[PDB]
Parts: C-alpha cells; structure tokens; sequence
C-alpha cells in the first residue's frame, strides 16, 4: 500500500498548487483510509469549485444555509427547510438569486435520480419569493465527470484511481465508505472514457 | 501569537480523539491554526451528533448514506425522495420502523426553535409515504444549548469552542472560514460557560 | 524533532480507532520522550491483547495478581510470590485456571531465554492448584513480533521505528530507557523484515 | 459532577510535579476522570518506592530492569532466573553484594505480612545461586500503612487518595479501569486514615 499513499499525497499536493482555495478542504495525512476518502471529497470539490466558477458564483464552502442567503437578500421571510448548496449568488441590480447543486454520477439513469432528489429538497422557496418579489434559480447539474477546470484530467484520474486502489485492498474499508459511494466510484473507473486522458 | 492556542487546541483534539475513537474517522489534526479551529468546531457538533445517537440507540450517519438509501435498506422499491443526510438512522425490520434523527446546539431557545423548524421541514412528505407501506417513520430533532459531551468531559467540549474563537478572533481573515452567523453562534455558546470555566487555565494533558 | 512526534501521534490515535481499549495505556503527549516510551508500551500491550483474543481469556488491563486470581477461585490458599499476568481466564464450571505470559524478542535465542525467566515465576503454583483438583495452565509466548490482530503491521513497525527515531536522537534518551531494553528494540528494527 | 474532584486532582498532581520532577517520567497528567485517577493511584505508590529508595540509599528502578538485567550487570555468566523487576536496586561491585528493594503499601498488618511474603517469595533460590558465584544478595522487603511521601507533603498524599475514590466512587463505569480488590484496599486507607500526622 506504502506507494499508493505516497503518489496520492503528491497528487492531492499538486492539486493545491493550481486551486489553493481546496486548501479548506484537502489532507495530507499518512492514514491512507483517511486519506481515500478525502481524496474521494476533493474530487466532488473540484466538480463544484469548476460548476462555481463557470455559471460566476460563490462557492459556498462556509456551508450556510439557505435561509441565511435568503437573509442576505429578504431580511425577513419564513422558516425554510435546512437546505446548504453547493454554489449560491445574490444579484441584488437584477433582483435574482441563484443556487448550484452539482454532483457527479456514472450512469445518466442515476443523473436523473439524483438531479431529482436534489430538486425534492426546494420545493415551495421559489413560489415564497415569487410572492415576496426576488427571482430564484435553482440550478442542478450531474455530470458523467468531475469537472476539472485548470486541474489536469490525469490528477482527476489518479484521485479516483489511487482512492479505490486503497479502498479495494481491504475488508475494513467498510467502517469509512458506504456499499453505494464505493459502487458509484467503482463503476466511474471501469466504465472511464479514456478518451480524454 | 497563534502557536500557543494551537498547540494547546491540538492536545485537546488529540485527548478526545482517545477517549472517543469513533471520532477519529470524522476529524483531522492539522498546523494551520485556521483548518485546526474548523476541524474542532466540527468536531464539538460531532461528539453532540454520537452522543445523542447513543442515547437514542441508533446508527451514527458517518458514512453519510441518504434517507433515499436508508430507505432502500427498508423497501426495496420507493420514489426518489428529497436529499436528506440525516445525523443518525436505524430501520427495524421487525417493528416496521425507520427512525432519523437530526441533532444541533444552539445556545438560545429562539434559535433552537427555529433550527428545530428548518430540521424537520427537510422531510416534508417522507413520513405518509412510508406509513402507506404499513410502516413507521419517526423524526427525532434535537436542538440543545450545549452539546451532548457523553464520556468526553465538558472542559474538553469547553476548549474546543475557546480555543477555537481565540484563533478565529485574532485577524478577521478567519472570515473567509467561518461565516457571520457561525461565529457569532459559537460566542454567544462561549458566553453560557460559566466564568470560572471562562477565566482558568487549562494546560491540556502532561 | 516535530514530523516523528506529529507522525506518532497520529499512528497512536489510529490505533486506538481499531483497539479502543488500549486508551488505558496510550498517551499523546507533546514531550517527544514520553510519547516515544509510552509507544514503546503499546507495543508491547497490543501484543499482549491478541495473544488474549487468541487464546479467549482476558486482557489483564487492572493488573490484579496471582494471589488476587486464586482468591477469586478458591477463597483460602497459602500465599503466593507475587506474580501479575498479562492475562487470566477462571473456568469455574471446569474447575481451570489460565494465566498467559506474552513478550516480543528479536532473536530466538532470546525468546527462549525470556520463556524460561517467565516460566520460572511461578514455580510450585500449579502443583498446589492440581492439588485442589483444579488445573492451572501456564501459557508463556515470546515471538519475534509482536502479533497484529486486527492493527495493521505498517502501525506496529511505525510505533517501533518512530519510537527509536526520537530516542536515539540525543544521550537525552538515557534518562528514559535503559540500554538494555533500547538495544532489544533496535535490534527489532534493524532486524525488521 | 465529577468535575470539581477532576480539576482539584489535575493540580494536585501538578503540584507534586513540581516537587519531585523525576515523577514526570512516571505519571501523567490528563482531563478524563478515570484515567486521572487510576494515575493519581499509581502515583501514590510511586512516591512510596522513590522515598523507599531514597531512604535507603538505592536506585530507583524507574526504567524497570529486570533481575536477569541486574545480575548481568555484575556476573557475567549465570543461569536464567525468575522474571522480577525490583522497585529498586543495587550493585555494590566493590563489596561483591546486590541490594533489591520491594515497596508497596497496605492498609491493615496482616496485609502488610501477606504482602511481604508474597514479594519474597519471588526471590525463590536467588540468594543460594549468588552466594555460589561469590556474591551476596539483600532483600529489602517494605509493606506499609501509608505511602512514604518525602519532600511531598501528606496533604497531597491524602488528596490522591481521597480524590481518585470519590471519582471512582461514582458509579460502575469504574469497573473499567480498577479491580474490586484494589478499589477496597484503597477505600479501607481512606476509612481509616490516621489524621494526626496531617496535623502535626
């Protein structure tokens, strides 16, 4: 396991010497379980940061939620679900407020299930602040592929790569990852359009 | 100026992580004083989530599985519901029920109300669903003033927020780390502290 | 000093995830001596708790003695020397005794020296034991290694080269081990495979 | 709840710290109540060999050698004998004799002769071995009521006492982390401690 960890750390540091802000995010630690998995964080980071920055919006990674953009923009207004998106921008000349929820699925069948539970989460904030007078656009995208932005495709790959390739070697990787996260990893490698890299 | 309050944070970070090793996957000890202080503040609602999952007999969510999953483990065939990641869950197929619980702190009782509200809003719908199956759906919310601290003891609880406000409060550059309503939560919390706790020295462990 | 002591501390933290009760003797500690001994001894316990799962009997972590065992399966007994398991097990229904006595030597000829300074403490017990008509098996295991269990290998050889790292690093290291015991386990790591 | 005993008992044992820093080496200092105090109980009977030692002139085997190692150190060949780790020891070279010393404390007399005994007798054949190859072996074997506390004053000694037990008192997540056996030796020294040495 000793060279997986050690190119994997190299790959996560690379990364943050194109996008610092994953700083916030990352780590270098020797656990290699650990270190799989914030790997697998920084990939769906990555597709979220690049989502951000293509449609010019704030990537939310202080985690507030959607009542506190609301709040940003109708002071007072009431109690809405616990919602945090990923992405999320005030346009207080146009009146307009928008929020990303970005994802990434293998299967275009499993796009559209989870584009749908991601649009389920809304339901009824934009009929409230259609009455109380703002635009809101939710916007949900789930791609085949992370969305690499300045990072390299081949980094995106090692981090998918290296991750399972730890992940794989043992029964106790059950503590750290659900059958249905490794699944969609998994199934996101052997079906990889190589195409590209 | 912030090694002292890292050092000292990262001790405490370390003695919990000992004392409750469930912990360990879900935390991180780093030198950035800035990563450091989110990792601890994470950690705080963390032993709060455990504790209260412990106290309730359920599942902690570390894997963060989705109620849609949770509910797969249940019934096999189902709508696609809402994302929802709960804090806790456990299905008992022999009873017919699922339970999901969602537990925070928040220091004043207005604002566990409406934490509380926002919490339970997220499952709109989710319980008829289930209950025209014949089985049971049990929404536990939970919003307290401090957190559960369980076999971790309170002052460590108490170092986490202090020590991490400390480091927070010494450059506002902390603001792009933690939010306005985050922080001013987490002051408000440190003010319920009596000033004993407030005003001692904690020298960590030796 | 700081990459092996921050390293260590981490390796001690995930071993504890996997084998919790071992918080009993860990310590994480910043002074890079003391982290460095108590790792030493959790060396040596992680050891000592999977010879225990493997043989079924308990992880004597309350250090309760030999007299304190037998007072436990037969109230009156003559006294006897002073001994402390690293493990026992009392069968009450079968009327049976087990204490184990575990430890790591590199060379063979040293483990079979140890087993015999182990063996050797508790001489005359198990006749008085088989007196009553009960048995009394001594279990005495010295290993090249310690065993794993469920710890992965790469945490054991991280507690023994980060330990030996930090302490062969000055003389400062006299004041905390003797000779003897840093030249047992220097030559468990020179000899590591 | 058990708050106020922990937070008193961490600054007691950072006060004895202070005053015998090569306890250091041998205790710890942490914020969970048990683990605090099982400390607290074995930093008690680690003051008790240190003054034992001190008392007598002898070294305190704090890196815990074993016989074996000790008679190394003096007589090159010999055969392996019993496993023991004196609480301290000796090696007069000059004067060809080896002094070991067996400390420990306990409530009641006849305690203190069972524990006596059983310290002894794991000295089993030892001294005839010695006395074979030209040398002569001491036992010094010390059961008492009290700890020794030297340069510590027995205020101190008392708070570890009384401070670990009201922790473990509490309730039954003590059976963790002490035997039955040890926490009613511990309480019968608290039930009859003798005050008039912490008056005077």
């Amino acid at each position: 396991m000793d060279p997986d960890t050690n190119l994997l750390k190299n790959v996560i540091l690379e990364i943050l010497s194109i996008e610092p802000d994953l700083y916030k995010q990352s780590s270098i630690v020797d656990d290699p379980y650990k270190l799989a998995m914030s790997a697998i964080r920084l990939r769906a980071t990555i597709h979220e940061l690049n989502c951000c920055r293509d449609l010019g919006i704030i990537h939310n990674t202080k985690e507030i939620s959607l009542n506190m953009v609301i709040d940003r923009a109708i002071p007072i207004h009431p109690t809405f679900q616990h919602i945090v998106p990923d992405g999320y921008t005030i346009d207080r000349a146009n009146m307009t407020i928008i929020v990303l929820e970005a994802s990434t699925r293998s299967m275009p069948s499993d796009q559209k299930r989870k584009i749908t539970s991601d649009k389920l989460k809304y339901s009824g904030v934009e009929d409230h602040l259609k009455h109380e007078g703002w635009l809101f656009n939710i916007i949900v995208i789930s791609e085949t592929k992370p969305r690499n932005g300045n990072v390299p495709e081949r980094l995106l790959f090692e981090l998918l790569k290296l991750s399972l390739s730890i992940l794989s070697y043992s029964d106790k990787s059950s503590q750290w990852i659900s059958e249905e996260e490794y699944d969609e990893l998994k199934r996101s490698l052997t079906t990889y359009d190589f195409k590209t890299l």
